[PDB]
């Protein structure tokens, strides 16, 4: 069930950058 509140998980990606592409996800809230 992917969705754009699933993408706050990227947000926990401080050691890697690969975590960070889930911030894409965060865009389903800003539009």
């Amino acid at each position: 069930d992917w969705t754009c509140w699933s993408c706050l998980v990227c947000a926990a990606c401080s050691v890697e950058l690969l975590x960070l592409v889930x911030a894409a996800x965060g865009a389903x809230t800003a539009s």
